[PDB]
């Protein structure tokens, strides 16, 4: 079979269309017109868009596909180096970095990071008990708050102070506008004009920026000799049982990096979904808000009630599943071979995964696609393979995830514990792209229960 391919642009090709302010949801609507996979060219590139759980099932089968860098990932690298996120499966550094950082990101190690998660939380908590009357809350801006400050402290026991101010911390502002222009950067028709050697003179400067504050942090702990139980402690101490080796300073440093923009919007956008959905379906969270006031019975949660709060982790895989906050992730085919039976590749051909479309995909979930119903993922057994991929795929998978799901998990039960949330402007969703996802403008009141965390 020939797959399709959405409208072109003379030698430009496909990529005007991504010269757009939602090009996740301009790629979406491209999907629902053409259907299960498209073809998508620019000047040096073909890519294939994959949206049913058809094909992508195959193509998460890692004998046959390991993970493409693709051209978002590539810019990124810039400041990202070798880190795990930017990393090819056949560097070296990725992984010795894999082996290094399992043991820092599971279960276990949580029961660790709780009581520095549990210090932010609080201060989400009592800012929004000590708000005035009708007074609203900025909720992706709370939200980042709270997610920067856990990745911050648990990260390399740093203080962002997040909810002491507004103006963001010199290492964000630089991060922010790299972000901002790897994603100019896809967007432009002619990347060589010289009108943007001024945004590549900045681009170098806030790279310059992210290296100098982080060496520094490396290099402070390593003078000071403190042993806190935090990644960097981690990173500094560890080494990968095959090769016996550490990592090394300038490693360390692009880890760093990676772990500080996974937490920052991308983490702190699942919250801000996630409160959307329940806000916009009452039923559904008043049976989250019942879980929360029967688990959560001490006044600050403890490890254990966290993974007690089941339909709560429901809720948010439910979040995940209609807006997945990294919304694509790339392959390539290891070796010649057929997608579905109608799709030959050649060795080297790259996929694009499109998250958010395969998650609406109704022969898996039904005609309810766009319904809020965390009961779906009542039971894992019951959802085919390879039909929910907000954490990736495989050994190239979200490291950070039980990291992610836990710090989640947790405030947003204490939310609902001590929050009754009106939804007092109607908000409409406007969902505002970056290389990431937030409902822009989402605003929200809420009335204190006045339970004590005392
Ligand atoms: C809801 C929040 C998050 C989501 C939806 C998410 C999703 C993902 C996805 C889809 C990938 C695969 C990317 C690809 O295949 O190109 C990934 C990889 C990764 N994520 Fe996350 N992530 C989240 C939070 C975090 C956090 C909090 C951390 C660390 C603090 C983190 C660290 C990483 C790392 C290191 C990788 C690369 C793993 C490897 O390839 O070895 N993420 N994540
Ligand atoms: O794959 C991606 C990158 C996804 C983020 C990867 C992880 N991460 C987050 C922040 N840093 C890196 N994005 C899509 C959609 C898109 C197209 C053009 C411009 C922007 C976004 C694509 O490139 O097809």
């Amino acid at each position: 079979k020939e797959m399709p391919q959405p409208k072109t642009f003379g030698e430009l090709k496909n990529l005007p269309l991504l010269n757009t302010d939602k090009p996740v949801q301009a790629l979406m609507k491209i999907a629902d017109e053409l259907g299960e996979i498209f073809k998508f060219e620019a000047p040096g590139r073909v890519t294939r868009y994959l949206s049913s759980q058809r094909l992508i099932k195959e193509a998460c089968d890692e004998s046959r596909f390991d993970k493409n860098l693709s051209q978002a990932l590539k810019f990124v690298r810039d400041f990202a180096g070798d880190g795990l996120g930017t990393s090819w499966t056949h560097e070296k550094n990725w992984k010795k970095a894999h082996n290094i950082l399992l043991p820092s990101f599971s279960q276990q190690a949580m029961k660790g990071y709780h009581a520095m998660m549990v210090d932010i939380a609080v201060q989400l908590v009592q800012k929004w008990e000590r708000l005035n009357a009708d007074e609203h809350i900025e909720v992706p801006e709370d939200m980042t708050r709270l997610t920067l400050d856990t990745i911050g402290l648990c990260g390399f026991n740093y203080r962002f102070n997040s909810f002491y101010r507004d103006q963001p911390h010199p290492f964000i502002t630089s991060m922010v506008r790299a972000l901002d222009e790897v994603m100019n950067k896809l967007q432009r028709a002619n990347p060589d004009d010289p009108a943007y050697d001024e945004n590549k003179r900045q681009f170098q400067e806030d790279i310059k920026v992210m290296n100098d504050l982080v060496d520094k942090i490396i290099a402070d702990r390593k003078a000071s000799g403190e042993q806190s139980d935090d990644l960097l402690t981690h990173m500094l101490n560890g080494k990968d049982p095959e090769t016996g080796e550490p990592l090394d300073d300038e490693n360390i440093r692009y880890q760093i990096i990676t772990f500080l923009i996974a937490g920052h919007e991308v983490t702190s956008g699942l919250l801000s979904f996630a409160l959307y959905f329940l806000v916009k379906n009452p039923h559904v969270l008043q049976k989250a808000a019942e879980e929360a006031a029967r688990v959560l019975v001490d006044p600050v949660p403890s490890y254990k009630q966290v993974k007690q709060l089941k339909y709560v982790g429901m809720v948010l895989n439910e979040a995940l599943r209609l807006w997945p906050t990294v919304p694509a992730f790339s392959l390539y085919a290891k070796e010649d071979t057929v997608l579905g039976g109608e799709y030959p590749l050649e060795k080297g051909d790259e996929l694009m995964v499109l998250i958010p479309q395969l998650h609406r995909d109704k022969t898996i979930w039904g005609d309810d696609v766009e319904e809020f119903r965390p009961e779906r993922f009542e039971n894992p057994s019951a959802i085919p393979q390879h039909a929910f991929k907000p954490f990736g795929n495989g050994q190239r998978a979200c490291i950070g995830q039980q990291f992610a799901l836990h710090e989640a998990t947790l405030v947003l039960g204490m939310m609902l514990k001590h929050f009754d949330f009106e939804d007092h402007t109607n908000y409409e969703l406007d969902i505002k792209e970056t290389l990431t996802l937030k409902p822009e403008g989402f605003v929200v009141k809420a009335k204190s229960k006045k339970i004590p965390l005392l």
